[PDB]
């Protein structure tokens, strides 16, 4: 035992901590110059230390060096796609389309209904809790790998923060662009002859496309998780609003916006709900995901070639 292990092993638990009461609850318990002030005490002592560094510390999101290009990554599970409805009618005839098809049909049926964010779909997986890969979804097969990327984002951990993680967990979400980020950003890119953006759904992407992670790093990019790829040594809950829970409760950033709501009418009520709010969300989403919550039947469900048949994107009319 040395002290400044100590130290350095202190300060990165205190830190990690911070990032996910600041990121992941929105309920920080310090104001945000004490958690520079530690920030960068860790940073000093880890270059006065460097044999101390580790490759996950909080001081380590940003990599020094421009990448030359991005490597393909074969998902090992594929990234599927959403179907989608534009009305009520055809959000219910997708529910009597379940009613019929299940075996037995459920006293309530339980949706998880959550915003459809407006960004790039990504999957970060984790190894024994520690960030080792990201990639783009591409084209739900093939994606490119945006590890260096997706470690400069502030509310994406580095490792989880649990005592047990999964064997391997691979987390999967939306990366996208808050209004006032992408304000200050198309601001700050006239008055710097750079590349202005139409909409954050641009701006995030081409952040993510970012060779040169220091540049990704000024991005005010932001992960909302939405589910769950591969899951080794680990028993998952058995509804899909649970898995998001644990996920948060593990360190991962999920939307609070998202519901659980008993049959197609209240669902309906959620989809109106989120339809008002839209003006005043600090973020672009594109409509509602409605995903039945319960995991068997969604297994019993299944995919039609490659959408689940147990969720539906109801978009937003123009
Ligand atoms: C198998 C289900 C696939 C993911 S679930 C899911 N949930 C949400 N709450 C989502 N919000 C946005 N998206 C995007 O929509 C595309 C499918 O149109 C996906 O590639 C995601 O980029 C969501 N996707
Ligand atoms: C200088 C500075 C430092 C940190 C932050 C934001 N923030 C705050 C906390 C915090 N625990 O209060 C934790 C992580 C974090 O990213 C800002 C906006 C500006």
């Amino acid at each position: 035992m040395t002290n400044i292990q100590t130290q350095l092993d202190n300060l990165r638990k205190t830190l990690r901590q911070y990032e996910y009461e600041y990121h992941v609850l929105d309920n920080p318990s310090v104001p945000d110059s004490e958690y520079d002030r530690l920030f960068h005490q860790l940073k000093a002592l880890e270059l006065e230390h460097p044999e101390f560094l580790t490759s996950d510390s909080p001081t380590q999101r940003v990599g020094a060096k421009p990448l030359s290009g991005f490597s393909q990554i074969r998902h090992e599970i594929p990234m599927l796609s959403l179907d989608n409805a534009f009305s009520d009618a055809e959000f219910n005839a997708f529910v009597k389309r379940i009613e019929d098809r299940l075996i037995l049909l459920p006293k309530p049926l339980t949706f998880c209904c959550e915003p459809k964010l407006d960004g790039l779909a990504v999957s970060i997986l984790y190894v024994n809790g520690e960030l080792t890969q990201a990639a783009t979804r591409g084209d739900g097969t093939t994606g490119e790998d945006i590890t260096a990327n997706i470690r400069t984002i502030r509310n994406v951990p580095l490792q989880l923060l649990t005592d047990n993680p999964p064997a391997r967990l691979e987390v999967r979400g939306e990366v996208f662009m808050p209004h006032a980020g992408f304000e200050r950003l198309n601001k700050y890119a006239l008055e710097h002859n750079e590349k202005t953006f139409a909409n954050p759904r641009n701006a995030a992407a081409g952040s993510l496309r970012q060779l040169d992670p220091n540049i990704t790093s000024k991005r005010p990019l932001v992960l909302n998780a939405y589910g769950i790829g591969i899951a080794e040594g680990v028993d998952l809950p058995t509804t899909h609003y649970a898995r998001l829970q644990w996920l948060k409760s593990i360190g991962i950033p999920v939307n609070p916006e998202i519901r659980l709501c008993n049959g197609a009418d209240e669902v309906l009520g959620f989809y109106r709900d989120i339809q008002n709010k839209r003006s005043s969300l600090g973020y672009d989403i594109d409509g509602t995901v409605l995903k039945i919550n319960d995991i068997a039947l969604q297994n019993e469900l299944g995919f039609i070639s490659k959408a689940p048949r147990w969720a539906i994107a109801y978009k937003f009319p123009a």
